[PDB]
């Protein structure tokens, strides 16, 4: 609606920052509402979600199993490792690490996954050759966070990042157990409170990632609706912004309010 690009043109103002928003149909494909659709933004902790993707896709083929025990060390430990800092003596299977990857954001557990492809360049080619020749990894943790301004690296675009997740969730690349474990990881998150669920109403399906990083940056990707089904996606990223995280985490929200009272 007119109203909801309103708030996101507020958010833009009382931010000092571009906001990229797409809320996108999940069965059709069309977008209904867009804004800088076509703006690079940095993913964050958002590429989460397309590397447990890339790791679903690999243990269709057989390539992965998701009952494979990683065992790892401490110095591969990096900032922000809720979970992965408890299992250095157990290690942990390859669907615990995207369970903490997604749900916690656990920055060594998404290292870990991303050795098990072969680094960003190979969850990169994943996303070329599932369509998308936007999105593109180029770092690890923490670095790919640096939001540099336009630096293209570790980037997405509001469209290029709501068709892909749409591809990931409901598309003919993966089986339908993947579809379903990567959207239960998400259903499960535990650190995007403050943000898209903030404005859900009791009954409603979310299944989200947000992410973080340098330069006022914030952002969160969803499919969510009415009577406990996802029916849409919503993406929304904003980069450049002297604000704190409380402002961008309420600016994403009343954005969310406004998508939620128009649906
Ligand atoms: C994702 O952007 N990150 C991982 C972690 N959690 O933040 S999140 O819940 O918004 O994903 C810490 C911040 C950030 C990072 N610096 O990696």
């Amino acid at each position: 609606h007119p109203e909801t690009l309103v708030k996101v043109k507020d958010a833009e103002d009382q931010l000092g920052a571009r906001v990229g928003y797409i809320e996108l149909d999940l069965n059709s494909g069309k977008i209904l509402e867009s804004f800088r659709p076509e703006e690079r933004f940095p993913m964050m902790s958002t590429f989460k979600v397309l590397l447990c993707g890339a790791v679903l896709s690999r243990v269709d083929a057989g390539q992965e199993q998701l009952g494979r025990r990683i065992h790892y060390s401490q110095n591969d430990l990096v900032e922000y490792s809720p979970v992965t800092e408890k299992h250095l003596t157990d290690g942990m299977t390859v669907r615990e690490l995207c369970s903490a990857a997604i749900t916690m954001s656990d920055n060594t557990a998404a290292n870990l996954l991303l050795t098990t492809i072969g680094g960003p360049k190979e969850l990169t080619a994943f996303l070329h050759n599932m369509g998308d020749h936007v999105t593109r990894l180029d770092r690890w943790e923490p670095e790919l966070n640096e939001a540099i301004p336009n630096d293209e690296r570790d980037t997405t675009t509001p469209a290029a990042m709501a068709t892909t997740l749409r591809k990931l969730l409901t598309g003919e690349l993966l089986t339908l157990a993947s579809r379903q474990q990567l959207i239960d990881w998400m259903e499960a998150d535990k650190v995007a409170g403050p943000l898209l669920r903030s404005a859900l109403p009791a009954g409603w399906f979310i299944a989200d990632k947000s992410g973080y990083g340098e330069r006022g940056s914030r952002g969160i990707i969803a499919a969510l609706g009415p009577d406990g089904k996802p029916s849409r996606i919503v993406v929304i990223y904003t980069t450049g912004s002297q604000a704190t995280m409380d402002e961008r985490n309420r600016q994403i929200a009343e954005i969310g309010a406004s998508l939620i009272k128009h649906w």
